[PDB]
């Protein structure tokens, strides 16, 4: 294996516009989460980190923090609310919000960068954009690969046209990292090495 062994715990947040999108139907948001799950699980392989989901919550009733339009303004108040909130529930590495908001700039996905770990800053929120499993994954997979350092692929440093961290999705998006995100990872575990994901579940 390229890389050591690590492992990231992940807490999935799914908002009441997704649950009422879902037919408010519990069952149906957890399978359709867990599929998510194995397929970032799959993403992770080559990178040698087992991707577990420590929690699962559904907001059922109402939303905890206002998911507007503004991408970078809804991860600053899920940061919050995770580690007020869901970190008090279950410890876990990184959250992400699911929500079906029309974030503005045509954003499906956002997420701080190299923040890995953070108690505020391990977030990512994404819009359930497609219909297509897949499509959703890898966008928590791209926002995902931004929280552990790594920066869209360039064709300069890296030839994979349709990798996970390619500046844009495409329909033929690829679920391998490309070259350039392994030497992002490579630098975020000599550089930072978080201390949460070296602990097995």
């Amino acid at each position: 294996q390229r890389f050591p062994q690590r492992y990231i715990e992940l807490a999935i947040v799914v908002d009441h516009g997704m649950y009422t999108k879902y037919s408010s139907n519990f069952k149906k948001i957890r399978k359709r989460v867990h599929q998510m799950v194995s397929n970032i699980n799959e993403m992770c392989r080559p990178l040698n980190i087992a991707i577990t989901l420590a929690l699962l919550d559904v907001w059922s009733e109402k939303d905890f923090i206002t998911v507007q339009a503004d991408a970078p303004t809804t991860a600053g108040l899920f940061g919050d609310w995770r580690e007020r909130v869901l970190l008090k529930k279950k410890n876990h590495d990184h959250a992400q919000l699911l929500t079906d908001t029309n974030f503005a700039r045509n954003t499906i996905g956002w997420a701080y960068v190299g923040r890995m770990c953070d108690e505020k800053y391990s977030v990512a929120v994404v819009k359930d954009h497609s219909s297509k499993v897949f499509m959703v994954a890898v966008t928590m997979t791209h926002e995902l690969g931004h929280n552990l350092g790594m920066e869209h692929d360039d064709k300069d440093k890296c030839k994979c046209d349709t990798c996970i961290m390619s500046a844009v999705i495409s329909d033929k998006q690829s679920k391998l990292f490309s070259d350039c995100s392994k030497d992002y990872y490579q630098t975020f575990l000599t550089n930072d090495n978080p201390q949460c994901i070296l602990n097995a579940p």
